[PDB]
């Protein structure tokens, strides 16, 4: 009964040893009932859940049960609000948020945006980052463009012309076109079927190794980001928790956001950290989280 989920949240947030239960809750139930439940909240309580958890908790477990109480749409279009209005721009988040969505949930937010912000996501994003780097060029062609399905033969042309992007150093005038039709607009299947195609007709070479060639920096992860998440969006999710882990300390903003936008859907995530970075996801949490956000990052990801 959703008059009780509500009990369970307040109490969670007045004892300390209840504090996992937010991340129960959040796991345990759909989208539209944890909205539900925080109609109820409010109307109960007389306080928005939103400040109420801000008045329980602190630090990076604050910053992340916050994220999961909101509608993910919403959660998605204050990121991109939070990382362009004022002074500069993080670009990292919108690299994150623009290039791990679905085609479809492109289009809802950036419609939603619209109604929150009076500003168009487009416009905001080109904006703020220009339309001069590879990687900003990409999430641009990303908000404001579709991924369609194309023709077999056209997956053949654009195999010899990214093939013929990786073999030169630099992105090349003729090359960006190849690099950002490829990346930006390939549906997930003519992805996959495109990267199938280059590793059979280049000796086992991979299209993932050719980004690495080509592009650094912010360029290269996020071309990267936008390989993994076509071919798999679990895997797109272990590559950004591996990068937030990297160096000394760690990014929890990073963190939060990922598992925020992703544990609930990509429940293969803790299997492809693994995979790739050969150690499991709990034990690289355990050197590098503590406490109840730590067990929090953990929980969420477990499937
Ligand atoms: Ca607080
Ligand atoms: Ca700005
Ligand atoms: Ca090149
Ligand atoms: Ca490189
Ligand atoms: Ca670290």
């Amino acid at each position: 009964g959703v008059t009780a989920v509500v009990q369970k949240v307040v109490e969670a947030c007045q004892d300390e040893s209840k504090r996992l239960d937010l991340i129960e809750i959040a796991r345990s139930y759909p989208p539209n009932q944890l909205r539900n439940m925080q109609r109820t909240f409010q109307a109960i309580t007389g306080t928005f859940l939103d400040a109420f958890l801000k008045k329980h908790l602190s630090k990076d477990f604050e910053s992340l049960v916050l994220m999961l109480y909101k509608p993910r749409a919403q959660l998605l279009c204050e990121l991109i609000r939070g990382a362009t209005k004022g002074a500069g721009t993080d670009e990292k988040c919108l690299v994150d948020v623009l290039l791990t969505i679905e085609t479809h949930e492109v289009r809802e937010i950036r419609q939603l945006y619209y109604q929150l912000y009076n500003d168009s996501l487009g416009d905001v994003v080109r904006k703020d980052c220009g339309d001069k780097y590879m990687w900003a060029k990409l999430i641009n062609a990303v908000a404001t463009g579709d991924r369609i399905p194309r023709d077999t033969h056209e997956l053949e042309e654009d195999l010899v012309l990214v093939r013929k992007a990786i073999e030169t150093k630099g992105v090349k005038k003729d090359e960006v076109s190849t690099w950002i039709r490829i990346f930006a607009t390939y549906t997930r299947a003519d992805f996959r079927q495109l990267h199938k195609m280059y590793s059979a007709k280049y000796n086992g070479d991979s299209l993932r190794a050719g980004v690495e060639d080509e592009f650094q920096g912010l360029d290269e992860y996020a071309f990267k980001l936008a390989h993994d998440f076509l071919y798999d969006p679990c895997c797109a999710a272990a590559f950004s928790m591996n990068v937030a882990f990297a160096g000394s300390g760690s990014d929890s903003n990073r963190l939060n956001r990922i598992t925020a936008m992703h544990f609930r859907e990509c429940k293969g995530c803790k299997y492809y950290y693994k995979k790739v970075y050969g150690q499991a996801f709990d034990e690289r949490c355990a050197t590098e989280l503590k406490g109840v956000y730590g067990d929090a990052i953990k929980l969420l990801w477990e499937p």
